[PDB]
């Protein structure tokens, strides 16, 4: 009995990630796993890391830090309820998908708040308690991405460099930082230029993958796997 | 005659990010430049790509496409004026530098959305300006980052791997797309567990390097840069 969370980080339901987002849903709930979204543009979740986070007394409101206020609102259970809400939904959940289309070789600016906001020392990681001791041990998290680029031009001789260079702060820096276990990337290069058999090829690619996604082994999350 | 922006994302003005911020107004006032700060958290600035962002009648009402109509909004101009008065700015600017300290290797949510919005098609790159043909060609960007982690843990064969490794989707993913020239970043590594005088000293090297910080040539924002 397996639980899954999507965050998802696009403001168009018919969108090729509105389609992916969807299939995954679709063939999740077919398995009877537990499915919950967090839809971050209709959620109009809130990116900033702002002294708003914190509900009650600062611990020195002279000069606010942001990592220090936060960890002990964490432990004295005065964060702000959209921060503990998403907490509750990855403590449960088995696995984490990030659907989103690439920005600037990384995540949407509402998803990169949601990291962080939600992943708060205390809760994800500890110091000591990162990386293979991070908090979040136990669990998997995957992120399907798609692009403008295609797969050619994200090669090592390619003009954007290998696909795997831009997904070292998010695998590596956050993900596995926090203990997770990361199952391989699903990448969805160019759907905007791709042919509507294309299109519906690699939609059906992730549906398939989907189907025996609980057989599968995280990768090596090390630099060597990055960079080779 | 030179105009310098400083596109800054700290919450305290009183934090190590807020004091590296004032001492490149005081040392590039000082030299006679015409300087410039967009202070990202008291503008309260939107980080989120939604559909606010244009003002005008959508190019197609029935599904959104973010880059398509801020395309078009930009050629039309019709962007939401806080989008438009940072692209001013922009303009204007012989350098910008940006001002933040490192969250989940890479820059904080709201600076992020600054990224994604303020950089559309049309402004920053086209087909074919990008990379050294980038609409932004002629101008310099530095990024000045402050981080957790010490020198040591950001090593090849650290915890974290080499600071380079995090550099590559800000400086060439973004920065170098855009047309930019960059200059070498400005690691300021654990200020927070630095000792005074070391603090002092990384202050130090900072208001130094920006007395001849129009003498430096821009670095190559290759691969083999970041990760050779
Ligand atoms: C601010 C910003 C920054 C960006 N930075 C980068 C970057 O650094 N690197 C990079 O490579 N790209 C970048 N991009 C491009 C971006 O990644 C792509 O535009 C995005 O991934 C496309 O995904 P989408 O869901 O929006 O596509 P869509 O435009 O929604 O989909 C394309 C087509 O697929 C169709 N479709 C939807 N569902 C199906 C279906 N089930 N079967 C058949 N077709 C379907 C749609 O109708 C549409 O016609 C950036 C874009 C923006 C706006
Ligand atoms: C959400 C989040 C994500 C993060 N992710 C990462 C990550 O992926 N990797 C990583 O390495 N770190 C990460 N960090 C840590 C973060 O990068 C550091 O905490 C930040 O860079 C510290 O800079 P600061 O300006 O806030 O330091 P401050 O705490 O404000 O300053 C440090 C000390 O220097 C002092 N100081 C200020 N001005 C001067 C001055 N003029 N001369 C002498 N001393 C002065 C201050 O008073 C203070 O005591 C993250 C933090 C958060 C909140
Ligand atoms: C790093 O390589 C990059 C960097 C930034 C990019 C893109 C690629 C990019 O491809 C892209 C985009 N593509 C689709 C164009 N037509 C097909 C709709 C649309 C908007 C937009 N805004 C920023 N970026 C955009
Ligand atoms: C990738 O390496 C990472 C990733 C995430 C990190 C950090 C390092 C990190 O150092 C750090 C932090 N440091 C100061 C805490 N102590 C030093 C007072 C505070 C909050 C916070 N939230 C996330 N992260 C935080
Ligand atoms: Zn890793
Ligand atoms: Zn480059």
């Amino acid at each position: 009995g397996k639980k899954v969370l999507i965050v998802y980080a696009h403001q168009e339901p018919k969108s090729f990630n509105g389609s992916l987002k969807n299939v995954a849903v679709d063939e999740l709930s077919r398995q009877g796993c537990t499915v919950t979204v967090s839809d971050l543009y209709a959620m109009n979740f809130e990116p900033r890391a702002t002294d708003k986070d914190i509900t009650g007394t600062l611990s020195n409101p002279e000069v606010f830090n942001y990592g220090v206020e936060t960890h002990e609102a964490y432990k004295q259970r005065s964060l702000a309820s959209d921060i503990t809400d998403e907490q509750k939904k990855v403590r449960e959940a088995d696995l984490v998908i990030f659907q989103f289309p690439l920005y600037w070789f990384s995540v949407p600016a509402i998803l990169k708040g949601w990291m962080d906001r939600v992943l708060c020392q205390g809760f994800a990681f500890d110091i000591p308690g990162f990386y293979d001791s991070g908090l979040l041990q136990g669990k998997l998290a995957l992120l399907s991405v798609t692009t403008g680029g295609t797969a050619e031009m994200y090669t090592k001789t390619g003009v954007n460099g290998d696909s795997r260079y831009f997904l070292w702060p998010l695998q590596h820096g956050t993900l596995h930082f926090c203990g997770f276990k990361v199952l391989a990337p699903q990448i969805s290069f160019a759907p905007e230029i791709a042919s509507e058999e294309e299109r519906k090829g690699m939609v059906a690619a992730w549906s398939q993958r989907l189907q025996t996604i609980w057989k599968e082994e995280p990768i090596p999350c090390t630099a060597h796997w990055h960079f080779g």
